[PDB]
Parts: C-alpha cells; structure tokens; sequence
C-alpha cells in the first residue's frame, strides 16, 4: 500500500463531473474543480485544467494525471508550511501517508488548524492524538474515511486499508 493506492480508495474515480460530499463540483480522483454552484464555472475550470474542450468528461489517463499533480502539490504544500513540516519530519513512512491524506482532503490551511492533534502527533502520543482528531467536524461529516486515517495514525500500519 502507498499514498496513491490509499487515496484512490478514499476518493474513488469518476470520469464525469460529480458533486463531492460537501456538494462541490469534482472530477477524477477527488480533484476539486470549484466551490461555485454553477456547472458552467465547473466545465470551464475543467477545460483549463486539461488543456482541451472536455464537455465535462475526461479519460482515465487525464484523471491520473490530475491525481499525480495533486499528490505532488499536497506533499510540497506540507513541506512549505511552517506548522506542518516539523510534524511530517517527525513521522514514520506510514503516518506520513496519513497526513498527506488529510491535506489532500482538506487543504493545508485546514490541517494546520488542528493545533492540538499536531502537537500530539509530534510527541508520538498516538492514542491521545486519535481521540482529539475525532473531535472535529471532519470526523462527524465523513466518519468512515476519518476512522481509517485515524487508525493509520494510531497504529502506524495499513490495517484499515486492508
Ligand atoms: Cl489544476
Ligand atoms: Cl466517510
């Protein structure tokens, strides 16, 4: 298991514009297109993203290409963030995957806001971090995906994904 397979599981793959759990226009492997309610603002962002007139539909390769950029951007955002970088540096390889997953889902800003959990992770208090992470809108809104990521942080194994 690796970060790509992990996120492919959490996000799925859709080749036609769809609405995410929050109601936003997305395509591929969790690639957010726009927060705007207008399908046309979505198609426009899509075509801009792909470099062709897609009429809201893309191929598997196009989806994978977006996915590659997005994982890469997630890592780089972590590395450039003063609050996140130290956490990531302190973690083992599996737990690093767990942080990247939160960032991809909620952006750097969101994650960086989990001050207390972050501190617990850095200190390696796994059980305590897992309890604090669960006290979040995130967990309440997407409980199954949240439990999987949290177990990953608690255990340092890929069990929740196997
Ligand atoms: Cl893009
Ligand atoms: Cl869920």
């Amino acid at each position: 298991m690796n970060i790509f397979e992990m996120l492919r599981i959490d996000e799925g793959l859709r080749l036609k514009i769809y609405k995410d759990t929050e109601g936003y226009y997305t395509i591929g492997i969790g690639h957010l297109l726009t927060k705007s309610p207008n399908l046309n603002a979505a198609k426009s962002e899509l075509d801009k993203a792909i470099g062709r007139n897609t009429n809201g539909v893309i191929t598997k390769d196009e989806a994978e290409k977006l996915f590659n950029q997005d994982v890469d951007a997630a890592v780089r955002g972590i590395l450039r963030n003063a609050k996140l970088k130290p956490v990531y540096d302190s973690l083992d390889a599996v737990r690093r995957a767990a942080l990247i997953n939160m960032v991809f889902q909620m952006g750097e800003t969101g994650v960086a806001g989990f001050t207390n959990s972050l501190r617990m992770l850095q200190q390696k208090r796994w059980d305590e971090a897992a309890v604090n992470l669960a006290k979040s809108r995130w967990y309440n809104q997407t409980p199954n995906r949240a439990k999987r990521v949290i177990t990953t942080f608690r255990t340092g194994t890929w069990d929740a994904y196997k």
